[PDB]
């Protein structure tokens, strides 16, 4: 299972 870390 992929972890995808910011966006505003």
């Amino acid at each position: 299972h992929p972890f995808h870390x910011y966006y505003s």
